[PDB]
């Protein structure tokens, strides 16, 4: 009850309220017009989520404010004391409807697949990954206790964290988008050059917005913008679930500071292992840039 342990369903290590949270979600049903935000935790998927709210405004920043981000787009397996459930808060989002997910495709409602629901994807670097998992794991207080970096690391390593392995999670979606259709996006892209992304988004979606519309995104979508915005940050929440003076939602939203926590035995060990975890894997990675 106090930072309880993660509960297994199907292979998947799940926080015990989102596990709850999968009974409710079986009566889930998709519509042809829904769009499934899809990542590994702590990949971009506030990010995305901003990015694709002001596409569904039309760039409208007022009607952004009308709730939180998590409101806003509703959060598939979400369950959590004082809090609405995902599939609650999905009663009252109107179409067309964003939808929020981390599942794994073993646990992902079927319904989404046959109903051919446009995705996008995020992924990012492990490394990154698995820094921001680690703060995240102390601030968000329904995770178990994460313990030292390293052994989080270790944790980490054999998919012994909430919602398992970011090695099978990254390359089962990415082997998806062909028998689906997926724009699978990269953190480290969208760092790199935000309003290419955002246009190829659009381009995804159907939207066309003018150039005045798509900067005006840019800026708004920016980590220093969503830090200071209270319908981004999750500094609304009670301080029971998300403790910021411990380590903020929006925390760095850098490509690259993995370097300032891994020690080197780590990133050498680390880096083995990736080997062999993503060969045969036409995925790439930049780990920075
Ligand atoms: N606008 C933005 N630009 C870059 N990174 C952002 C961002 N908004 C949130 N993030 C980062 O994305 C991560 C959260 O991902 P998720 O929303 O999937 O939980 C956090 O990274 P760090 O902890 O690396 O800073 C957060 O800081
Ligand atoms: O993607 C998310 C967002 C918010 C969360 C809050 C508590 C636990 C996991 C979470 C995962």
């Amino acid at each position: 009850t106090s930072r309880p342990p993660l509960e297994y369903v199907k292979g998947v290590p799940l926080i015990k309220y989102f596990a709850e949270a999968l009974g409710p979600l079986q009566s889930f049903q998709a519509r042809p017009d829904d769009l499934l935000i899809s990542t590994y935790p702590k990949s971009g998927t506030t990010w995305v989520s901003q990015i694709l709210d002001m596409i569904y405004q039309g760039g409208d920043l007022e009607k952004c404010h009308r709730a939180p981000i998590f409101m806003r787009v509703p959060f598939l397996e979400f369950k959590a004391p004082g809090i609405p459930s995902g599939m609650e808060t999905l009663k009252d989002t109107p179409a067309p409807r964003l939808l929020k997910t981390h599942l794994p495709l073993a646990l992902l409602p079927q319904t989404l697949l046959d109903q051919k629901v446009k995705v996008v994807y995020v992924a990012r670097n492990a490394k990154d990954v698995a820094v921001s998992y680690y703060h995240f794991y102390h601030m968000a207080k329904v995770h178990p206790e994460p313990g030292t970096w390293d052994s989080f690391l270790e944790k980490f390593m054999v998919g012994e964290v909430s919602y398992g392995s970011w090695y099978q999670h990254v390359q089962e979606w990415w082997e998806l988008s062909r028998t689906h259709p997926v724009l699978y996006l990269f953190y480290e892209d969208m760092k790199e050059n935000p309003k290419r992304e955002i246009q190829k988004i659009l381009e995804f979606v159907g939207h066309s917005l003018p150039e005045e519309t798509v900067d005006f995104m840019v800026q708004h979508t920016s980590f220093k913008e969503m830090k200071k915005n209270p319908m981004t940050n999750y500094t609304t929440v009670p301080q029971e679930f998300m403790d910021h003076s411990i380590s903020p939602f929006m925390r760095k939203g850098m490509a690259g500071d993995w370097k300032t926590t891994f020690t080197v035995a780590q990133n050498e060990r680390f880096d083995a292992d990736y080997a062999e975890k993503m060969a045969g894997c036409s995925l790439s990675f930049r780990s920075e840039l």
